[PDB]
């Protein structure tokens, strides 16, 4: 079955520097990466490196550097001529292939991974004579580059002097090794890191400064097998000899065991049979792209997880968030739900329990970003390591999909106490005026507060700027309103919490629109999103909370309700199923009540205002600031009253509003602060999309979420063609933006593929 997907995406290239960027510093070749490991191939590209897999891609812990173009590149020499082969490449769904041909020599190569840090190489050469063969290999000099524009002259050793690349010959093949480098944002090592081929056959490696040249002689045809291996730590390389030494010894049961693993996602994974072979070939993209994004157990992380991107600039290594973790883990269920299931219990294995050394009143919290080091008040020098906030709860949902593939009711029952304690928190820290409804906010935190708790905050006015503390201080310097702008930590990490970090709803809106908006009879204070501590009866800060109550954020803690009673009931616990369903439906009517305006047909977040409305919602509904995507979340949720969603999805299906060239975007054309080219403000996302369809049909619409779907897959650019996936599109004219291989988008393209994608 994998044969007849070649070259899904182009995974084709010889890299020149470490960092080859493309124009938002993301690799811009797709190397292959399989079984969670730690390294990953790409295909020759021609002449120049026909004969091996260039592109040798590390995952130094937390980011993607290239070490080398050409490495163990494969000539062939026949009485001192080189063979003039012709070239032949391709990859499949879990492997490379190359072959050469030439009249009376041919070789063909196979690449497939064999454990979570080695891949295997079988090099076949058929041939009438003997013949001498050589292998080569160089590491990169050059740093980094935009697009082939180097950035700068720096070179590799240059920009960090302890890394101290060293190829040295071994009995069995070479190896390189790396000094330890803690280069926060760019480059780590623990300075027991390698990069070994071990051979089925005797060769004689000569090195010279960074590059190397290999040597064996055959009487004729021969197949000989290579492993390739980056290992992160000392333990790492001891471990893996017994792997490398009994892979060699059975090289074709490896093989069959990737090629049956892949058959395998493919069996599982592409149900639809109403789909075109387009589409069935977006869903296997999608499947590729999710699987090479797989990284097995590393450093802090002790769970196969995924990341949203292993080429993106700050999304590889073992990166891994909550938010994009319930996408996910949603689509791989019903492919890969092995490392679906290991995706969630990585995002709780660092769930704050009773008693942490950290956060003590985060109990039941889930970080924002876990990787393989932790933060440095965790004893760890990682930069990335993230507590000030968390993401928007899909949890249950995403651990219901789980069970619906596997009915697995061992998993409920793994899982359940981790929602439940996450739920809770939600309850005790982000719901700053007690009514059940909670906020997006943030966490208290080095970065936001002073050692004795005082909110930190720096208020600006031309080039002036003032770094002062307390919330009654920014209080004061709120109403007093004398400044250009007001920057709080603790606020930023609020935005973060919401996962859209620019959007209309927070307040988010340039210069331009808004003198626009004030200019056209609103006030800019319309604008501004004030904030809150939250504190326990004794007084303890727990964090904070946004003065405004989200409706996605309602309308996602309502499915957290309905999943939680859905679970309680698999796992015969009625009186607590009881609850949930209690507390979901107090949740629906707050939704319908509060944040639905009859005037506009649509749904708003609304102001925690500074006294409830006589109805007991705490503020109105957020009109002015326009609409967003957010407005379909109580549809996605199953939220909303029937006569509501018919409201929203007159809106969604205006052209004039949401019904777009690609459909479905993060602001309504309508809204004050629309731009077309803006992430959380009119770019479309697939999750929000494919949201905004579940919506539609839950309440009725499957005709016309069929039809959007129709529309999207005509009108998304590079959908048919062999791109990496990305993040976003122009809602006016299908363009893409955003890092390259985006899991996130290839879970929802996914789901689409299963959902709504079908011959017309
Ligand atoms: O399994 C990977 C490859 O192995 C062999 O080279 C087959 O000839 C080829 O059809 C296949 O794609
Ligand atoms: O999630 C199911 C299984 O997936 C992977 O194989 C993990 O290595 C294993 O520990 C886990 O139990
Ligand atoms: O699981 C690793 C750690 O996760 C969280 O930080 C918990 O609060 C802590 O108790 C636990 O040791
Ligand atoms: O909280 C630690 C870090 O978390 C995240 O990775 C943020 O991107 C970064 O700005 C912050 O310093
Ligand atoms: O640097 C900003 C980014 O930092 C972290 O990755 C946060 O999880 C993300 O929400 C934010 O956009
Ligand atoms: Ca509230």
């Amino acid at each position: 079955n994998a044969d007849n997907y070649k070259n899904v995406i182009n995974r084709t290239g010889a890299p020149q520097y470490m960092k080859d960027y493309d124009y938002d510093d993301h690799q811009r070749f797709n190397p292959f990466f399989d079984l969670g490991a730690w390294h990953g191939h790409l295909l020759p590209d021609g002449p120049n490196t026909m004969g091996g897999f260039p592109g040798v891609a590390l995952l130094t812990e937390e980011y993607i550097n290239f070490m080398a173009s050409n490495f163990d590149r494969l000539t062939v020499w026949q009485d001192g001529k080189k063979v003039d082969f012709t070239l032949e490449a391709y990859s499949i769904p879990g492997a490379l292939v190359q072959k050469l041909t030439a009249k009376d020599v041919q070789v063909e190569m196979t690449l497939r991974f064999a454990t979570p840090r080695t891949s295997l190489l079988e090099t076949k050469i058929t041939s009438n004579k003997p013949l001498d063969l050589v292998w080569d290999g160089e590491l990169l000099e050059k740093l980094e580059a935009k697009e082939g524009k180097p950035l700068s002259d720096k070179t590799i050793a240059g920009e960090y002097p302890d890394y101290q690349r060293k190829i040295s010959a071994t009995r069995d093949g070479l190896k390189v090794t790396f000094g330890k480098v803690r280069a926060t944002w760019d480059l780590l090592t623990s300075g027991e890191s390698e990069y070994q081929v071990h051979k089925s056959l005797p060769v004689q490696t000569e090195i010279n400064g960074n590059r190397f040249t290999s040597k064996a002689h055959i009487n004729g045809s021969t197949t000989l097998y290579t492993t390739y291996s980056h290992l992160l730590t000392a333990q790492e390389v001891s471990k893996e000899q017994m792997q490398i030494r009994d892979i060699l010894a059975r090289p074709a049961f490896y093989l069959t065991a990737s090629q049956q693993r892949w058959e395998e996602y493919l069996k599982k994974g592409l149900t639809n049979p109403d789909a075109t072979p387009e589409q069935t070939r977006v869903a296997v993209k999608a499947i590729e792209t999710l699987n090479g994004n797989w990284r097995s157990p590393g450093g802090a992380v002790k769970f196969n997880t995924v990341t949203p991107s292993v080429t993106g600039r700050w999304f590889s290594g073992n990166q891994t968030w909550p938010w994009d973790t319930w996408k996910q883990a949603f689509a791989m269920a019903h492919f890969n739900p092995d490392i679906a299931k290991e995706n969630i219990r990585a995002v709780f294995s660092w769930q704050i329990q009773p008693g942490d050394s950290v956060r003590p009143q985060d109990v039941g919290f889930v970080p924002d970003l876990i990787a393989w080091n932790l933060s440095p008040e965790r004893g760890g020098d990682g930069g990335n390591w993230n507590e000030r906030n968390t993401k928007p709860s899909l949890a249950a949902w995403s651990v219901m999909e789980v069970y619906n593939v596997t009915q697995d009711k061992t998993w409920v029952a793994e899982m359940y106490p981790k929602l439940v304690a996450y739920h809770d928190w939600w309850l005790r820290n982000r719901d700053h005026n007690g009514n059940g409804v909670p906020e997006y906010g943030a966490t208290r935190d080095k970065a936001h507060n002073t050692e004795s708790g005082e909110m930190l905050f720096t208020v600006k006015k031309g080039d002036k700027e003032e770094t002062q503390s307390g919330l009654n201080n920014y209080a004061r310097v709120v109403e007093k309103g004398q400044y250009d702008s007001l920057e709080i930590p603790a606020q930023v990490a609020a935005s973060w919490e919401s996962g859209r970090d620019d959007a209309a709803v927070f307040g988010f809106i340039d210069k331009e629109q808004l003198d626009k908006y004030v200019a056209n009879g609103g006030k800019r204070s319309d604008w501004t999103v004030k904030f809150a501590e939250n504190r326990s009866q004794d007084g303890t800060l727990l964090g904070y909370s946004l003065l405004q109550e989200s409706v996605d954020q309602a309308s996602y803690m309502y499915s957290d309700n309905h999943y939680l009673a859905e679970m309680a009931t698999i796992l015969g616990k009625p009186e607590e199923a009881k609850r949930y369903r209690q507390l979901a439906q107090q949740l629906a009517d707050y939704i319908n009540t509060c944040m639905f305006d009859p005037t506009t047909q649509f749904y708003y977040d609304v102001r925690i205002e500074d006294k409830p409305l006589a109805n007991g919602c705490a503020g109105k509904p957020i009109v002015e600031r326009g609409k967003g995507p957010e407005g379909w979340s109580p549809l996605f949720n199953g939220a909303a009253t029937q006569a509501n969603a018919d409201a929203v999805v007159k809106v969604m299906l205006d052209p004039k509003e949401f019904n777009t060239f690609v459909p479905l975007g993060t602001a309504a054309l309508t809204n004050p602060a629309f731009g077309a080219d803006i992430y959380w403000r009119g770019r479309v996302w697939v999750d929000q999309f494919w949201f905004g369809l579940k919506g539609m049909e839950r309440y009725g619409y499957r005709d016309d979420a069929l039809k959007l779907a129709d529309t999207f897959f005509r009108h998304a650019k590079g959908l048919t063609a062999d791109g990496p996936i990305q993040e976003n599109y122009n809602p006016l004219t299908g363009a893409q933006q955003g890092a390259p291989n985006f899991s996130w988008s290839a879970a929802h393209l996914y789901m689409l593929y299963n959902d709504f994608f079908r011959k017309q």
